[PDB]
């Protein structure tokens, strides 16, 4: 599993469950092309987005649909979504976890990249 | 000042100085049209991007060029940039401060929104 | 102003107003002696805690009373308080801004340290 | 496992490995009494701190020794340590994860409390 996404809710102190996540890969024409997507699980995680074969070097965007999450909880939010944009780099073996910690008017994102 | 951007460096405990910032507004055809740009000052702040007249309702994107900032400090960071996307002024004019706290493999961002 | 505290509310996107803050300094006997206290203003800021003369070298603790803040907004939060512990002025006087960004089950804190 | 601690490094994009963590429980005399401790693993985690039997309601402090972590990496830090103080509350079955994301001049902590 070369790419995993984990989303946490700082208001409820819980995983952020059933959050839509869309991954895009930058194309040669510099547009964003759909790459993978899903909804976070009961543990706030989304696994199985891609494979080592498909996840080649390039620029990727992970879009987390935070606004719909806050709306569905009856809470007013600031952002349309959280976007995480990064270059995948081969530099020996690699696994990427994109984590996000959500509040209505703030989010934090970190990358945990391990071998 | 209806839109201000403040950027801090969590490695040095300092304002993040000379960080490029580009603001876009979603157009009627769903494209991101350039709206304003600038660079943070020695206080980590960017003022004067727009005016209450210009800053109409819409969906805005604030792109903060974090990668260039880190590379200049000798660090190869994770993110290309930090992007903040939000609807503004849809209940009338507000003042927005977009703050970002930067680390090489993480950032946070928060909005402070006040009613003048 | 050598020590300032700024507190923001990540639920409302606003300054965190009326938050109690207590500052302590570690004494020669390793106890935490009260040093200064106050409450954040309508801008979320607390100024005037100390002076360059009073704010000598030492280990300081800034306790921010986040639990009371949230309970007053109807929220039962996780943390009792947010505590920020740091050595100050050990290379001469500096100006410290201690910032905190609050959510019911999370907080962050960062320091901005400048040399006057 | 009613209490777990997870520590991440925002400078290296990695778990924070071999970080000392001390847990205290507030005593009747309002002093902090040592409760459990350990060092984070290669995954930045510390498991096995306590048991359901021992982890009764009360006020707890988790102290993460961030200064020694940054010093050992050759990096100058701001804080002496990060402290997380909370009340454990029985309210049906519960598991507490105390997570921290570390930078030299900033840290973020969140609680993930699940059943
Ligand atoms: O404290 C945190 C904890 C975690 C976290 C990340 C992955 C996990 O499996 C987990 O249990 C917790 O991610 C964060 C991610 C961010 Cl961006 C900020 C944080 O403070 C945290
Ligand atoms: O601690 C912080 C402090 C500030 C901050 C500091 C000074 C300001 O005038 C302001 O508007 C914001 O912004 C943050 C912004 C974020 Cl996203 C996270 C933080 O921890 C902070
Ligand atoms: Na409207
Ligand atoms: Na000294």
């Amino acid at each position: 599993c070369p790419l995993m996404v984990k989303v946490l809710d700082a208001v409820r102190g819980s995983p952020a469950i059933n959050v839509a996540v869309h991954v895009f890969r930058k194309a040669a024409d510099d547009t964003w092309e759909p790459f993978a997507s899903g909804k976070t699980s009961e543990s706030g995680e989304l696994h199985g987005l891609t494979t080592e074969e498909e996840f080649v070097e390039g620029i990727y965007k992970v879009e987390i649909d935070t606004k719909s999450y806050w709306k569905a909880l009856g809470i007013s939010p600031f952002h349309e979504h959280a976007e995480v944009v990064f270059t995948a780099n081969d530099s020996g073996p690699r696994r990427y976890t994109i984590a996000a910690l959500l509040s209505p008017y703030s989010y934090s994102t970190t990358a945990v990249v391990t071998n």
